[PDB]
């Protein structure tokens, strides 16, 4: 890349997540990405990058798969698009569905409606749950309850569910009808309360928002297995079922985010057979595809699948559809990633080498000065940098220790990326990581780590 | 295709705008589309069809195009995704951005965002809505008004802007803060007043809203040029000039939602340029692609792009983004597109073919016993069938004359769209159609028509 591509990016192009007048001015320098393989990215400079954030939680199979690229191709060729509306399909979309439901989705899970994002799948999920509550006759029950520092999307309802001030702010979020509980953060709990008090106290909070709210006007709760954008924030041990048991006690569903969790980035199926999550409703996306196409899918339990089916009988088609729900060349890449995950044992990949990776990140960061806590689950992973590491103070946000740790890790030649609101260096590597790549990982952010020590302490 | 297949998809696939139960059940047969070129697509029996749909008004530049298949395939093995976050780009994504404002987006426009899907687009609409009036001190200023029978999605707030009933039932929608003023359908517009009364009544209708409402509390109005989904619904005369002057006087955004008419649908490079309309805002997506892969566009124009770059210095970056923003391999697809829209003079062949289109069915169809008004504008058009034409009757909707007549073509081998909420047969080929096509699609509905006539007088 090239010197007019950058004039006409400064002047044309609106990124997401990107500061728009240094972008503008160049003062935030842009990079265009040229090519990719395995772990690594190449930029314009020809720069080689360990990439140990998989895109954004995303490039789970790997980058340069061939494979991928020809099976979008020959769906391109054969039939790029018609629409699934009116009993309409694809072969690959219907053997998808079968897929997912059958190979990965957890006991009860029934149908699969497919979206583009994320953020339109967690948007496709709050329809739901209004039209599953108006009819069952119950008007009233309609709040959705998520969690502080819980990620989303970037919406307007699901940056509302999003617990994470930057997507609120001049969004005028969160909506009426969405509410915010704790952040299970155990390494932040309220001073003397061990793990199981603290989940205690989780469980205790939930239940007096739902009872100060009215348990007849809550509809459903929503988190992800593992927080990710929050910060790789792991459920205490009792977490889930402490939850569950009130969700269930006032008749909540749980919707599983499991957009990060999900295809075998926790070495498992998804999040939610590790955690002991039940949910009635599935989020996925990202590692659906490994970002190959864009594609979402919502998982509707059978519980909610039935309602929707018998209010059918009544109420003529739900009104809902996307014009590119079900598009072919995503569903073709989709099944293309999952031959490759089941073809190559990758869940079993990222249950070992996640496994290794969190020991050799707590090796080389349990005790360090500038670290506070070491954490992850999986193939995920964080290291949150505190000012006062046994009084749990942190440094205040301007003096940017993330920012600069993750900075440092790309002068080095690998990307992990700085979490928002806190200082917090993330990894979530490739799914095909070895443990080879993983040490080269370590070692890399254990450089960035003391070059910033060195300078902040 | 095959019967397997269909097992599962009842069992699996949950469907965009389909009656869950009767799919399930088979009573809503399924159908698979496994090729298609030019105009016409081929299911499942091997039957060809003709489309004057497009898919979804979005299949512009005709099926088959092993052009973009290719441009898809060499994106998706140099590179079929990173992330566009924090200046981050592809070639393709920088490449198209210059292209949009340069050769297809009105005066004035200067930067692009970029989505996966029209909803996502509005959804993006309203948060930059919000963020500019609350980072120009202005934070009552936040309503939204749309239009009955508007198409804007079908999200929340997405759903909310859509002023169709179908998209709201059971959702509890419309949300606070969007309002809806009238349906500028002259056909039906109160009895005795004349074309330039009917727009000065829209004008004042939307004048005495914005009043009752608080002028200081509304910020956006959002409109398609001509409306879609909401029945083919053209402008009358001097409409958009009427509203644009009301807007103006409250100083209100003006969201040219062009998700339709776009890159050529309406003989023109949008609606914008054709219907003297002067958007702050826009809303792409259908034909940017021509469907070959999902992307949509929000176009923003320089006052709305100056106070977003400005505001960045003291707020940091805009919290917004979707993880496949800038998606490489849609990027590639919508530059193919592009190049074969322009190469091919498509958008003269809209004009010519869609002037031609509408007037073969105005003389097939006006002073049709049951069609109350025939109607269109470019590659859009519409037949709306009526009870008493004179009086302006429509049939009660129970009697299904609209979806006999779209079932009465597909018998006869050409797809044609039922509109919801009254008797309407939609037409939206694709630009490529010839005159020779447009024949065929009014011979093939006339003859529909005619059948339904038969059964329904
Ligand atoms: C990224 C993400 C989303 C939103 O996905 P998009 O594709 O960016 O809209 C939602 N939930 C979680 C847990 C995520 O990580
Ligand atoms: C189809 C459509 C949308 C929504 O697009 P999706 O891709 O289906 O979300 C929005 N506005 C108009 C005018 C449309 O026709
Ligand atoms: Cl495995
Ligand atoms: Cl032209």
């Amino acid at each position: 890349d090239y010197a007019k591509l950058f004039e006409q990016d400064r002047a044309h192009f609106m990124h997401p997540s990107t500061h728009a007048h240094d972008h503008a001015s160049g003062a935030l320098p842009g990079r265009i990405i040229t090519g990719a393989s395995g772990v690594r990215i190449r930029d314009h400079q020809g720069r080689e990058l360990l990439d140990a954030f998989a895109g954004l939680y995303c490039v789970n199979i790997g980058y340069g798969r061939l494979e991928v690229a020809d099976a979008i191709h020959e769906q391109a060729k054969q039939l790029a698009y018609y629409h699934t509306y009116v009993g309409h399909a694809s072969e690959a979309i219907i053997e998808l569905s079968a897929r997912i439901i059958r190979d990965w989705a957890p006991a009860g899970m029934k149908k699969v409606y497919y979206g583009l994002s994320g953020s339109d799948a967690n948007e496709t999920q709050v329809k739901l749950v209004r039209y599953y509550n108006n009819v069952l006759g119950r008007p009233q029950k309609k709040k959705i309850i998520s969690r502080q520092r819980g990620y989303h999307g970037s919406g307007i309802v699901t940056g509302s569910l999003t617990g994470l001030a930057s997507f609120h702010q001049h969004f005028d979020l969160p909506v009426e009808g969405v509410k915010h509980t704790l952040c299970p953060h155990f390494y932040k709990a309220p001073a003397g309360m061990d793990e199981a008090a603290f989940v205690r106290h989780c469980a205790q909070e939930l239940e007096n928002l739902i009872l100060a709210e009215g348990p007849d006007t809550v509809a459903a709760f929503i988190g992800e297995p593992v927080m990710g954008t929050g910060g790789i924030i792991v459920p205490p041990k009792g977490y889930w079922e402490a939850i569950q048991a009130v969700l269930a006690k006032y008749d909540v569903l749980l919707i599983a985010d499991e957009v990060v969790c999900a295809f075998g980035r926790l070495g498992d199926k998804m999040g939610s057979q590790r955690h002991a999550m039940r949910p009635d409703l599935i989020t996925t996306a990202k590692g659906l595809t490994s970002a190959y196409a864009p594609l979402s899918a919502v998982i509707v339990g059978e519980k909610v699948w039935d309602v929707i089916d018998s209010a059918s009988t009544r109420e003529g088609a739900m009104g809902h559809g996307w014009t590119y729900s079900g598009h072919p060349i995503c569903a073709a890449a989709a099944l293309a990633n999952l031959d490759i995950l089941e073809r190559e044992n990758i869940t079993a990949n990222a249950a070992d080498v996640g496994g290794y990776l969190n020991q050799q990140l707590r090796q080389a960061f349990e005790g360090h000065p500038l670290v506070g806590e070491v954490r992850g689950d999986g193939m995920l992973a964080a290291l949150e940098f505190m000012a006062d590491r046994e009084a749990r103070t942190p440094f205040d946000a301007a003096l940017k220790v993330g920012p600069k740790v993750s900075a440092a890790c790309l002068e080095r030649g690998m990307i992990a990326r700085a979490m928002p609101h806190g200082d917090i260096l993330g990894f979530a590597p490739p799914l095909v990581l070895s443990r080879a790549e993983a040490d080269e990982v370590v070692g890399i952010a254990k450089a960035a780590v003391d070059a910033v020590a060195a300078e902040v302490l």
